[PDB]
């Protein structure tokens, strides 16, 4: 009811989907129907693919610096529209407006800006072989890539995916999460408004098992970039391979550990833990959900942790004093509660939370209290499985080598962090943790220069950093022979 | 048979597989049984994995310069044993002895030598963020990788895969093709003799559908490197994704084009055409099986090709005077012969060859004469599909933009080549070809410095060159915060 | 004087110089006094050096993306004032308004734009040594750099020198040529309006023997970048080295060769030659002043050269129809005419020009007719020495290996060019030429990505390209030891 | 003397110097004349340069892997003859035999081993411009470069200079120190024996004042690498530049600071201090001659240092237990004795040594006892200036930022080191120290992977690391124009 019927975006104009069916998107703070959104058919994906192939031809035909200037124009618009877009992100995801105004559009435009200035620097190699022959390589675009986004950081994930694709000369077909489609459509307007060729950034909406699947199966799409669940990511990746042998980037979940060593400043460690567990209402791909505290500091540490949680300002995501909103949708809230119920059932001593917040207007919303369990064993479900909700698990260890072994005893490897004041230990311990994103005495910072990605089953490939731009290009090796040819026939 | 029963290689020695199964490997030139080879069981795969996990711990713990010395010592051994192994490769694949003595072991040891000197150079980045924080990356080994090799260049493929894998600090479990398992076991002997830690290169032999599959499903293996056909490569990758989300390198087949431009010296163009079609008896993934001649030179070019083909010395691969051996096996010959029937049947003009050679002692072997088809259209099966046998398809074009457009009208993209004398055309045309390996006035050369891999459905990832060594490491980003930690809680 | 009396630029403002002396800058088109320019004192050098140290500390303190934005605003400002700044560049140099509106500020700002997006890309190395120790490198700013500019491309040289200097986090003290000081002062205004901290770009004006000398001898300045004559550059470098061991970059002169091979299209060969000899009225270091034509084509080539010269529109640099201005000054004119007189004296067959244009209103200016000599020997003065004027020398060669040999036979190595239609010849020939900037079938184009500098006595170090930005930082190696320290004492 | 007349090594042979003069080299341990050494005349430098011109052409004409193998065999020869050369190094330098078998030849072949394996990794860039034009760079040898070595590490310095020089494809003319010429001549044999082309590594011996000067002035030499004192390095750099505008690498002196922070293990801080002052009898450019100890720890630290100094087993370098030899010559000894006598005069509280050892057989040698001064102010001569001897200066500081400010306050900047167990302190402190080699909780280890060189007046350029290999090539930029040429005339 709140917004006009959202249509598909193909070729710089809005288009009509050829399906006749729609789905709704819902405000989690109250339950509003935000908009009826059209779902794409197999015919609409085929249209976006054809629109992207021809649009990419124009984008790639430009100079490195033209694309650089156009993308930089898109940065300028994103900054001028920060407040407008940040509010729209809060309507759809339920994230505090204090967070979306400073983080989502801010750091999403940050990465677009970083690559925008690196486009002219994309280069190939040159190797001499002998007086008569040398090889040189080219870095050409892949062509049409497609990105599938998650719902916790809709606008940023779109930028973190599309920024390097466009910097490298590709067109991207973006499918926003079925939960949060509004914001990605506004980014398509902005890319077109900045001068990006028609077709280079199309947006397809609809159910994940259908339109997302069809994008991954398509014979002309050259790469799939996916953010989401590890379990879903496997089904996605196997499909992208078996269909046409596409290159893939996977940013999946993780049960990331945070080790607090004895010489750590406990006040800093408690600030770290709560930031790593309860920011965005605990709905971050890289949250440090397994906090390893040394037995000797266990009691003092929970004292500091409960003190922070109790002053967490939960409330309406539209209110500026709110730093803790609802969960993304009523279905997801229920599973987070199921895990919370599972932690109680296996006798993991609750400390706070464990309730759905219902008093006053919070019954109209999908509110879950900041929840911390303690005295957890390694075999409990809340220690083994990714909850993707505001649930901190405090584990107790005895030796340094035990905490590193346990941090590693997970099928996940997205993030890890140590907190310590010793030079030797900080570096020695971070080297032993099997994770791609490692923090020392901090948590949650991802600058655009720093490649971020998962070990093991938390991901394949990387995002951000220099390395990521390279993986949106293909190496072509050209050997130039200047001398005579030796045939054995 | 000709050799003792080849056992499994795990932990620095030969071991007995516990499976109870064996298989024969056959010389295609005469039909003699070369050896009985043991097949790995699921327990043996587990044993090799446990050996690699442990052996990799030792290897990564050495200093980069010690590993470099160890790999270089193996190079000296490979040069010491060139003629021995080349002979072994000729019994196992049937390739002429003039080829295996100069190509298979030489260029395999060429690549190992290259990476042997690059180990001390593997480095990570360091990025300043602010006076109070910096990030640095580590290039950690993936751990235990697995390689699955093809049968056309057994020892060469094993070397191109194990060299960067071992140079990066990994342990690799190698599965040679069930067709040609002998040479890879000698490679395990050589690495151990040079000082490689026990377990860093184990070799399991056996079926692709069982032991090869069990490897790609294994949870403790971190990457799969595969060489073979595209239809098989899709299933292999889908298995590695769906199982544990492994990293992959795919070296698949292709129907690579060779465009001969009107200004080409047709004598060089004809030597290039045959070298790209009949070396290794047409069993090279990167063979340029679609030859583009301009109509004005078609007649004279066919003359030049036909004159050269008639000289080809088909005969016993044990004779050093033979330059054209049998195919790898009789089943494969039936398939290559099946395609020839399609070219005769689809009204394509057979120019020479086109039959199986049975004259004299050649009936005991899998011999197909070099076959040239001409007046081929794009709708014919022999133009659209990888034959992997000595079959040349000569296509006629009228202008440049047709020939480049047609060369690209394929789902394959492994190699391509132009033959021309004009500076502007050579560079302009080769830029427009959709292939990862481009040759100008030459063919089939892959220097170790030059990354090689396929576009489109011809591959994922690269081999050789600096970039490949990078893709046997994973990036870990460590952000060190030295200043204060902020918190919204 | 046309303009108000020009002061020094130190600390974000114009200040009064403590010398008591001034000098005039003169319009070469008519003889008009453009401005009185202040001469810098020793106290003024000491004053600007203290300001650059204070400014660099502020500048290095910003985040890389802050520096990137500031520089990008200066790029946008420079695009807005292109025609205005181009007008000022034409009064000061006498170069046509058709050139300065197209080349001078355009390609100077191009380099600033290139480097502006690369600041977040400056990174250091990280090398693990063993589990117990690792090394990382930093790319720290050099500190306070100093630039001494030439007068042929006043505003462009300032940008090409200051763009990498500031992008790397350094402060620069720039001394423009005493002949062309006007534009350097406007750029200091532009950097300040764009947000550059006070002191990061100061401007000192005056004679090289005084102010330029004091800058190269000052102990707190860490690097000197000088563009100018080879004879002068040697004294500058010896002075900067002997004084405090500053690192240096030299862009010096050249007698650059242009080899036309027999199979070249002479129409392009003649178009290249005139552009390489008469652009900017012949006053470019990278001019092709030795043109090698094959004996067979000499007659045809001179004809094509004469035909092109005869349509050169010499005239008032303020006329847009003018594409060939006067020389930069009357003293320099006597020099260019002295060389012409020496070549007439040495029996070179003057083909056209060779005298000063004095007809009508051209008498007020230092106009020299485009001069081409032919039938030249290698020992003549016009062939051996750098003229820096509109004088083309046509030498006749007989085969390829001789022309490469003669072209290399010089103490210079700045630029060289071949013109040919053959793939093999172009690359083989350009590989044997001892010059740092090599063009094939073109001339005089310098993209920002391409490192440009001289071999031999034509220069030290490079400008533009990635490599230059690296050489405006100094490497610091930090080894962190995490284990025990062993001592033999 | 003990050995026959040592001659010049030019063009693969020992040759007769055309000078008629000779000079002697003396064992500092006893005073025996080791050899009569010939001085090169001006005519011999021309012979060695012309030999190097021809020798390099053969060397650069080889493939990267051929050159790599030749250098790699030379490493092997050096490894076998390590203990032989270590014996020769002790006669000439007087350095303990416990040092020369472990450090001098080991770490010299270490760097040669590093670069020998990096030759195929030398690559250039390729940058596209438009469909019709691209730029590529080549990294070509400089040609004939020349090295001047210091006398403290004769074999090590010769290797660290020639290893990257040859790996890049250059020929070197090396002039050993007039003090220590012996080992440099045996290195020339070893290169030739490994297969180095004749002339690629020549050795001229003789006066610091004459032959070294004649090399830096020679017009066909393209680079000078000098290791030695800053006073001479300034004259060296000035002369090589003013003559023919050569590039230089300078490894000059330093008064390197060692900051011991309050939270440090004093025992490790003392092990570092003595090693950083007394290895090689204190004659290393990177010696930590300014030790900064905090006021509170001064007493305990002085004790731990003196406890260690008192057990230094000084003695005859031909002994296996001698770990402290004489100084390199009787002239150098008196200079070191001179600095001590002045430090006594400036009222610095001597702690130990302070005298020349003459008791018993040590009177025949140039033995100087390990000397430590304490309670030092910055005014003193022993604190500002390069002693190059076993003289440790202990400065007392009060708070952290002051010690950083004082340690930085020198015209030198080769090395610096902090000893602390705090993450933030260690890294923040090392970031503000202005030296090219920074050590944390260690000292004096210099791997081949880590570029080493000085800030400020301690050097120009780097040695070791990849970057050093890069700076023995010159970049040539090649722009290929495939489209039309646009001429404005
Ligand atoms: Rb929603
Ligand atoms: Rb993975
Ligand atoms: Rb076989
Ligand atoms: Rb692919
Ligand atoms: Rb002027
Ligand atoms: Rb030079
Ligand atoms: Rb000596
Ligand atoms: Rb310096």
């Amino acid at each position: 009811a709140r917004f006009e019927e959202q249509k598909l975006y193909i070729g710089g104009r809005y288009v009509e989907a050829s399906s006749g069916a729609t789905f709704e998107t819902i405000n989690p703070a109250n339950g509003e129907v935000l908009a009826k959104v059209q779902r794409a058919s197999r015919e609409d994906v085929e249209r976006a693919v054809q629109s992207a192939v021809e649009g990419q031809k124009v984008w790639a035909a430009m100079t490195a610096m033209q694309r650089s200037r156009i993308l930089r124009r898109a940065v300028d618009i994103l900054r001028e529209r920060n407040d407008e877009l940040a509010a729209l992100e809060t309507l759809d995801t339920g994230k505090p407006l204090a967070e979306t105004r400073s983080v989502d559009i801010v750091t999403g435009a940050d990465v677009l800006e970083y690559y925008a200035g690196l486009v002219p620097a994309i280069e190939g190699e040159q190797i001499p072989l002998r007086e008569t022959s040398f090889v040189y390589t080219r870095r050409e675009p892949l062509g049409v890539v497609a990105g599938i986004g998650a719902w916790n950081y809709p606008v940023q994930i779109a930028l973190w995916k599309s920024a390097p694709a466009l910097a490298a000369g590709n067109a991207m077909i973006f499918k926003p999460s079925e939960v949060t489609p509004l914001t990605a459509l506004k980014l398509a307007e902005i890319y077109t408004e900045a001068g990006v060729p028609d077709g280079v950034f199309n947006v397809l909406t609809g159910s994940g098992r259908e339109v997302g699947q069809w994008l991954t199966e398509h014979p002309l799409i050259e790469k799939i970039s996916f953010t989401g669940g590890t379990s879903t990511g496997k089904k996605v990746m196997a499909s992208a391979s078996s269909s046409s042998l596409k290159e893939v980037t996977m940013e999946l979940g993780g049960k990331s550990p945070l080790i607090i060593f004895p010489d750590a400043d406990l006040d800093r460690a408690a600030d770290i833990a709560v930031m790593a567990n309860f920011f965005s209402s605990g709905q971050v791909c890289t949250n440090g959900t397994r906090v390893f505290i040394h037995r000797s500091q266990q009691a003092r540490f929970e004292a500091k942790v409960l003190e922070r949680v109790q002053r967490i300002r939960l409330g309406d995501p539209q209110d500026e004093n709110t730093n803790f909103g609802p969960l993304v949708s009523f279905p997801h809230m229920e599973s987070v509660l199921g895990y919370i119920e599972s932690g109680k059932a296996q006798k993991a001593r609750l400390l706070c939370g464990g309730e759905r917040v219902t008093d006053g207007a919070f019954g109209k919303g999908a509110y879950v209290a900041p929840t911390v369990f303690t005295d957890c064993r390694d075999d409990m479900t809340i220690v083994r499985e990714e909850i993707f909700g505001p649930v901190m698990s405090i584990l107790v260890y005895d030796d340094e080598d035990e905490a590193i072994r346990r941090a590693n005893d997970t099928e996940y490897g997205l993030a890890a962090g140590v907190v310590t004041q010793d030079l030797a230990r900080a570096h020695r311990a971070i080297h032993r943790l099997e994770a791609g994103i490692c923090w020392i005495n901090t948590w949650g910072e991802s600058p655009a220069e720093m490649p971020v990605g998962g070990y093991k089953q938390s991901g394949v490939g990387r995002e951000n950093g220099l390395t990521t731009l390279a993986h949106y290009t293909r190496i072509k090796s050209v050997q130039v022979e200047l001398g005579d040819y030796a045939s054995v026939f």
